[PDB]
């Protein structure tokens, strides 16, 4: 199983972005999917995550309120919609999955997509 991103760039402070993920390769099983973040230097740090049904979520709490985590319509496919944006908010942003709760140990990680939030 691997996992791709898309969405992110360069955006203006307050604007918005939306992440998506998608896993490739013969899966098993439907996976709970989660989204993490590194700056330079740091580790990757939980941001969001949704169980494989959808029922269920979890969130870091420096994005409650901004940032909505939601199952695309494709078996294990997941979006992070990113609104209100800050400079903070840049990092790379990577999905996982297969794991469930905020530790790094997911069974399988996309390869990062940079997410930079400029004022303008
Ligand atoms: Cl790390
Ligand atoms: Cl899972």
């Amino acid at each position: 199983v691997q996992l791709q991103e898309s969405g992110g760039g360069l955006v203006q402070a307050g604007g918005s972005l939306r992440l998506s993920c998608a896993a490739s390769g013969r899966t098993s099983s439907v996976y709970n999917m989660a989204w993490f973040r590194q700056t330079p230097g740091k580790e990757r740090e939980f941001v969001a995550a949704i169980t494989g049904n959808g029922g269920t979520t979890l969130y870091a709490d420096s994005v409650k309120g901004r940032l909505t985590i939601s199952r695309g319509n494709a078996k294990n496919t997941v979006s992070l919609q990113m609104n209100v944006l800050k400079p903070d908010d840049t990092a790379v942003y990577y999905c996982a999955a297969g794991g469930w709760g905020k530790e790094r140990n997911y069974a399988y990680w996309g390869q990062g997509t940079q997410v930079t939030v400029s004022s303008h």
